[PDB]
DNA sequence: TGCACTGT
DNA sequence: ATCACAGTGCG
């Protein structure tokens, strides 16, 4: 009776299907419905993929891969590259796509932007106005064409996946009690109803299909989205979770994919994500303390309780770029050209950011790497951001970093410079 | 504050 | 020679 079961929200995960690939292919029709991928640069194994079309996955084509590995699974691949700018690549296509996405979201709830191409949707008001609204009436399935129910269809008494899709959304609706405005099955119902609709809108007004999890938490609902893409919006109930966690294995819950998740794997002498239950709360402190075991004993059991925080706009606005092996920056009239070109680029994202969103970034954060670092970055300073202007912010980062060269010899530069980073953050509304 | 960690 | 980002938590 006092047990809680992490019911009180309605929580939705929105994910843009293949993201970079879709805008590439609403830009240019010759790439709709064929394998395709986006590639970084061209000159190295014929550039670095970072998205890939459905239609190429299938012959085993991969983020990460070079292009030219790519052509061998999959001789027509086609490739659309990223823009390059002031020596560099640009983003800015995706970001302003992006904010496409982002703005019709926040017509239906609040969204908190999780990434460049998914944001959560906290839709537990627009879920009680929407149960007002219908005068206690049924849901048809006719309303949840792209839904499926997780753990349906089952039991006793067809061999496609759109029959099996039907099988389980209808045993899912034949069982609601719509009776119960209070009930939490009805309300991620009216959700899915929600999120087919929000859905329905992205497409219509920007041509782009997306996936999406419903569920009760963040974490649910993000892995809710992974279990039926692309195109298709997946409702993960409270009551799904034991079977539903008894094998998915612990890394593919989020903040778990890396060490703490292997921890918890080697000393704990599990698999999954379920096998967590039968440990006490005290017992998870012990070994990944205080908050992680809280955490732990409670999502477990499929409960979480992140917020969903109102956040549409980015906290930060960086630019990087990395310097590979020969390439490394050996001289200070290097490390002087390109901390202009990235702070040329950032001054115009800054530019564009102050009008549109009415702030100002007051910190700018340098980051550079070594030559031979094993890590990713090697240093990290923070200087005051009191104007935009590429030329001042450059020769501000200059100066941060500066102590860093180990040759009195004032042009050379060692150890070399792998990566450059400029990031303005600390944003004051303006 | 600077970094490790985690993610797209 | 992945790369270009982006958010959170620790001491
Ligand atoms: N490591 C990386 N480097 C550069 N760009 C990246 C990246 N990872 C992702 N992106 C860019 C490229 C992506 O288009 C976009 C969204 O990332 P996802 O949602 O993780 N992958 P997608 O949406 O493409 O496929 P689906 O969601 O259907 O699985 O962010
Ligand atoms: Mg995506
Ligand atoms: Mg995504």
């Amino acid at each position: 009776p006092h047990m809680a079961t992490g019911q009180d929200r309605v929580v939705a995960l929105v994910d843009m299907d293949c993201f970079f690939v879709q805008v590439e292919q609403r830009q240019n029709p010759h790439l709709r419905n064929k394998p395709c991928a986006v590639v970084q640069y061209k000159s190295w194994k014929g550039g670095g993929i970072i998205a890939v079309s459905y239609e190429a996955r299938a012959f085993g084509v991969t983020r990460s891969m070079w292009a030219d590995d790519a052509k061998k699974l999959c001789p027509d691949l086609l490739l659309a590259q990223v823009r390059e700018s002031r020596g560099k690549a640009n983003l800015t296509k995706y970001r302003e796509a992006s904010v496409e996405v982002m703005e019709i979201m926040s017509r239906f709830a609040v969204i908190e932007r999780a990434s460049i191409d998914e944001a959560y949707v906290d839709l537990t008001s627009a879920v009680q106005e929407r149960l007002q609204k219908l005068q206690g009436q049924p849901i048809s399935a006719d309303l949840l064409p792209s839904t499926y129910i997780e753990g349906l269809p089952q039991g006793p008494t067809t061999v496609q996946k759109e029959g099996m899709r039907k099988q389980g959304l209808f045993q899912w609706l034949d069982s609601l009690q719509i009776d119960n405005l209070t009930s939490p099955d009805l309300q991620l119902t009216v959700g899915a109803v929600i999120v087919e609709e929000m859905r329905a809108a992205i497409e219509r007004e920007t041509g782009f299909q997306c996936s999406a999890g419903i569920s009760h938490n963040k974490v649910l609902a993000k892995l809710a989205c992974g279990l039926n893409k692309p195109n298709r919006q997946t409702l993960v109930s409270h009551g799904s979770v034991p079977q539903l966690f008894s094998q998915m294995p612990i890394r593919k819950i989020r903040s778990l994919g890396g060490k703490l998740g292997a921890s918890v794997i080697e000393i704990l002498g599990i698999e999954y994500m379920g096998e967590l239950t039968q440990f006490t709360e005290s017992q998870l402190q012990s070994h990944f303390g205080e908050k992680n075991g809280s955490w732990l004993y409670a999502m477990c059991r499929g409960i979480e309780h992140d917020p969903v925080k109102p956040r549409q706009l980015p906290k930060t606005i960086g630019c990087s770029k990395n310097f590979p092996g020969k390439t490394a920056l050996a001289t200070r009239e290097q490390v002087q050209w390109w901390l202009l070109q990235l702070a040329q680029e950032l001054e115009e994202r800054l530019t564009k950011d102050r009008n549109d969103n009415d702030r100002v970034a007051t910190q700018l954060v340098v980051s550079i790497r070594v030559q031979g670092d094993k890590r990713l970055s090697s240093l990290r300073r923070c200087c005051a951001l009191t104007r935009y202007d590429a030329h001042k912010m450059s020769h501000d980062a200059f100066t941060v970093i500066k102590n860093m060269n180990t040759s009195g010899i004032q042009t050379e530069w060692s150890p070399p410079l792998t990566m450059l980073f400029l990031c303005a953050t600390k944003f004051s509304a303006s």
